[PDB]
């Protein structure tokens, strides 16, 4: 499973999904073509768990780093 | 690291945490020795990811399941 929904509605997802995928999931709206890839992206560096940013009004947060693979995002909408 | 804290003080636990270093850390009080051990022996089964359960004054939220392996939990203090 790529990804699940929580109880209260917000979604574990597994790094490797496309995110064409993820904006279809999402309902949202390069050198990168899955969730792992747009966080190492955006922070320039492997991130530790617990660090998130803001993306297409949801908070991306890395939740499991496996080595060097970003394994598992939390996914909440903001507001 | 098996242990992180998350910006709102719960926090995300390796299944391989030994169950006597999960007690101390949390602050709290077989066949099972280690925190995933545990979480197989409560449901009786491999849990899907999102599956919880209250243990201590807590709640064990299972976040990422790498095969058979329960990877990751989410621990929030209850109240
Ligand atoms: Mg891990
Ligand atoms: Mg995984
Ligand atoms: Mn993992």
């Amino acid at each position: 499973a790529l990804m699940v929904t929580r109880e209260d509605g917000s979604f574990l997802i597994d790094g490797t999904l496309p995110i064409e995928e993820l904006r279809e999931v999402l309902g949202a709206e390069n050198n990168y073509h899955t969730l792992a890839g747009m966080c190492i992206s955006y922070f320039g560096r492997i991130p530790h768990v617990g660090e998130y940013f803001d993306w297409a009004g949801w908070r991306i947060e890395i939740v499991d780093l496996d080595g060097a693979r970003i394994d598992k995002l939390l996914l909440q909408r903001l507001n």
